[PDB]
């Protein structure tokens, strides 16, 4: 028992972090196999960034220009080209902890761990949301870019965030590994805002049937709902629109419990239209909507990685 | 900016844990050098745990009955004992990812990150507070019991916690890593509770240090308190008298902010008399006692470890 925000282990991750220097600037990579991936803004300076012209600045650049750091070691370049908001850097040596792994865009609602890192050095690992606003409520400071976000499948890491910037109320948004950015952002010091963020309904009770199988379970009303008559009602209080499809995820938790979907709707309609009158939900006192189905479920039945 | 419950960098954890059988009993290990750490309950069935003979138990072993594998491979056991509630398997080969480290018995109001295991393999990390009743409110399923918990401080862990059991409210309890208990507990299946929990007041005032840093001050009144007038009010919200020590401990964030500590003790009492009135500080309802001041620091200053 017990439900906690529970982070992947890093481990895998840990090993492929580096050091990239051009110039002054430093931020983090990501080593996998004789590649380093980084933020292309590596090549600027705290000037060029109002309104950098990347394309010229790295023309001018040439390989030995990169200074690539694993630990100690320096990895000679041989090779840099940029696809996107990424610099690739080909690099003579392969990183020989590389894991199993894939590059993939996660969509808004799911949840992956970070591991922040500065100076190519690992600081702390957490788990972030992909928020509906396409940011990531995450904590970075200067230094930490570069830094990746990821998912572990048994064996296989799947990245699936690289850190670039921090918005307005302290927000964070970044790229896949292919260096295109997760929602409207672009990466320059320019002024730029989130849209208005949503809650993540189907996240939400996914959290609600955990707290039932932790054994808390006051907020379990008699009644049941429709799907149509249980959006409207979401809408008001700015909750995503729940699917079909969501209802079809949620189904795995729905049959353990016994609770269906529809059911577990109409007791958070109760709560967003009553509140918790100072009650708590496993040890919260809002809901939350930063673990997913698949989240719930690992935790709760103590799914492993190699 | 930004502030998340961060846990350590596992990797240097992960490559220490193993599976460790005896009879149809599996639970997991630490492999440091030749010595390989577990609970010493892996000698006991479902039937044993009621009233455990442990030293009894254990003269009926020899070290073949010990299975230990590591991923796929079998250590060999070459001696076993056992001090307090662990057991130590002397193996032949030692461990080539052992890390620095070192074994501390930490004090209640410190944290620690856990890294949960079954069956040898990582499944998540999260921190945890040893809590005022030496409990921790971890997430542990069955097998996981072996699991570590740790600090790290650059290239040295210190390892401050075994997984050995679950209490009702659904609370955890456990040892150091020379098998003495956290707590009144005791390694048996028989009726236990712990002691009334306490409010961590030192880790809120260093969570209160990190709104301010990252902007959230609406908190903050005009007043200053004595540290004795602020105690008796904290006794009656069940928070844990405030020490000089303590004190002395906030002097890195009272001087980073420039708000003595007395101040911010008179905005703590503040919110404990009149409440939060539906506002929230770093995104939480209810003021959190799981974050040190050296948490804060850690991560508003960016420390990495190797
Ligand atoms: C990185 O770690 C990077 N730092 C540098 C420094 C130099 Cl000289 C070159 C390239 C980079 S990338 C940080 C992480 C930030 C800092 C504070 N917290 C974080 O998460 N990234 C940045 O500094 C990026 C970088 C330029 C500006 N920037 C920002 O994050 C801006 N934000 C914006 O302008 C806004 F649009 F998002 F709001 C701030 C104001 C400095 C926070 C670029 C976007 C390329
Ligand atoms: C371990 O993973 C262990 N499991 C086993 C199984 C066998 Cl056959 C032998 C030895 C061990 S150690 C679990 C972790 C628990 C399970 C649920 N969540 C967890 O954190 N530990 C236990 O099962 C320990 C173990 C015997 C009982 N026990 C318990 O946790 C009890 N708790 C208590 O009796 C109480 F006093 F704490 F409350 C429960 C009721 C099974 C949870 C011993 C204490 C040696």
């Amino acid at each position: 028992s017990g439900f906690r925000k529970m982070a992947f282990p890093s481990g895998k991750v840990e090993g492929c972090m580096v050091q990239v220097t051009c110039g002054t600037t430093t931020l983090n990579g990501l080593w996998l196999d004789d590649v380093v991936y980084c933020p292309r803004h590596v090549i600027c300076t705290s000037e060029d960034m109002l309104n950098p012209n990347y394309e010229d600045l790295l023309i001018r650049k040439s390989n030995h220009n990169f200074l690539v750091q694993a630990g100690n070691v320096q990895l000679r370049v041989i090779g840099h080209s940029m696809q996107n908001c990424v610099l690739k850097l080909k690099v003579d040596t392969a990183n020989p902890k590389t894991p199993k792994y894939k590059f993939v865009r996660i969509q808004p609602g799911q949840t992956f761990s970070v591991l922040a890192c500065y100076n190519g050095s690992p600081s702390g690992v957490y788990q972030c949301a992909m928020r509906p606003n396409f940011t990531i409520k995450g904590s970075f400071l200067n230094g930490s870019c570069g830094s990746v976000g990821f998912n572990i499948d048994y064996d296989c890491v799947s990245f699936c965030y690289m850190h670039h910037m921090e918005l307005p109320t302290g927000v964070h948004a970044g790229t896949d590994l292919e260096g295109n950015f997760y929602g409207p952002f672009v990466d320059r010091q320019t002024a730029q805002a989130a849209g208005t963020d949503t809650t993540i309904t189907v996240n939400v009770l996914a959290w609600l049937y955990a707290a039932v199988i932790n054994g808390d379970r006051w907020f379990l009303n008699r009644f049941t709902t429709t799907l149509n008559d249980f959006n409207l009602v979401a809408m008001k209080y700015n909750y995503e629109p729940l699917t079909q499809d969501h209802v079809d995820i949620l189904g795995p938790l729905s049959a353990q419990t016994g609770i269906a979907v529809l059911d577990m709707c109409a007791s958070l309609k109760e709560l967003l239209q009553n509140g918790m009158n100072g009650r708590t939900i496993l040890g919260s006192a809002l809901l939350e909507d930063e673990f997913t189905p698949f989240d719930v479920v690992r935790q709760c039945s103590g799914v492993t990685f190699q």
